């Protein structure tokens, strides 16, 4: 338990906030502890009236206006403040509150996917079980079709990436999130989650985040923007408007 240095509620929330009754919004941070910066970036926002959750991944290298630092990869915010600039860079790139974050190194994952003895994952593609093979040395050998992963082999599934664009390991980490939410509808967190909301009150959001009507993803499509060999991913301003949108007409604001 963390708190932001923002205050109680998010500073984009015109209104008093109302975790319980209220629309709300929720960042998930992996990050490889070997700041650090965040290579896994996905938002979750859920409308409470509706009973829907809608996942974003936020591409890695997307070119966007870091406070205090100006334009640069999406990723480098944690590694420049830590989890207040991430959130401070997500609120300003799509205009919304980010309410609560939590963010996981490694072995929290790990343990979460194996206290829940494992998550299921229809694995399709042959070039992926390969890559995987080759990013591990082949002690991960996933198989084609649905199978329950441990935590091992859902970790390598998510961290695979071919080359600089994360579009499809965005994907896998979302696939991933919605098969941990699946297997945990049927304390170990230890030192390795950190998240800026009681355990006591993330537990109370557990039976409405665990008996959705429905999940969706979405995307912020762009194009490869390579000023000099630096890469970055630049967004398509028109999707990125509508994204924006779609988030704050969920949130109420
Ligand atoms: C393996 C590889 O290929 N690496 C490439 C490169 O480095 P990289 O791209 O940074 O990857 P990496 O450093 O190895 O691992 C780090 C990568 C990633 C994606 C970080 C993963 C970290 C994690 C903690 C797991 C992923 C996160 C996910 C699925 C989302 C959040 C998950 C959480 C919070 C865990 C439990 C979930 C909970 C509590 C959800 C409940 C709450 C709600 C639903 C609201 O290195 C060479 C050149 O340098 C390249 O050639 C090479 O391709
Ligand atoms: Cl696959």
């Amino acid at each position: 338990h963390v708190s932001l240095a923002r205050g109680e509620q998010s500073v984009k929330r015109i209104k008093e906030f109302d975790p319980g009754k209220d629309s709300f919004s929720v960042l998930l941070l992996g990050i490889d502890a070997r700041q650090a910066r965040s290579d896994a970036n996905v938002l979750v926002t859920f409308n409470r009236k509706e009973k829907t959750a809608k996942m974003l991944s936020i591409p890695r290298d997307a070119y966007v206006n870091i406070p205090g630092h100006g334009y640069d990869k999406f990723t480098h915010a944690h590694a420049y403040g830590g989890v207040d600039l991430t959130v401070k860079t997500v609120e300003e790139m799509l205009d919304i509150p980010v309410d609560y974050v939590v963010e996981s190194n490694f072995t929290a994952f790990e343990d979460v996917v194996n206290e829940l003895n494992g998550v299921k994952v229809t694995v399709k593609s042959d070039k992926v079980i390969q890559q995987i093979k080759k990013d591990t040395k082949g002690k991960v050998v996933l198989q084609k079709g649905t199978h329950t992963l441990d935590g091992e082999e859902a970790l390598a599934y998510v961290r695979t990436r071919k080359a600089d664009s994360d579009l499809l390991r965005g994907q896998r980490q979302m696939e991933v999130l919605s098969a941990i939410i699946d297997k945990s509808k049927s304390d170990t967190m230890g030192q390795n989650l950190k998240m800026n909301l009681s355990l006591k009150d993330a537990i109370g959001l557990f039976p409405f985040i665990t008996s959705l009507k429905s999940v969706e993803s979405i995307q912020l499509t762009g194009y490869d923007y390579e000023p000099a060999g630096v890469y970055y991913f630049k967004l398509n301003q028109q999707k990125l408007q509508e994204v924006k949108k779609e988030l704050q007409n969920d949130l109420g604001v």
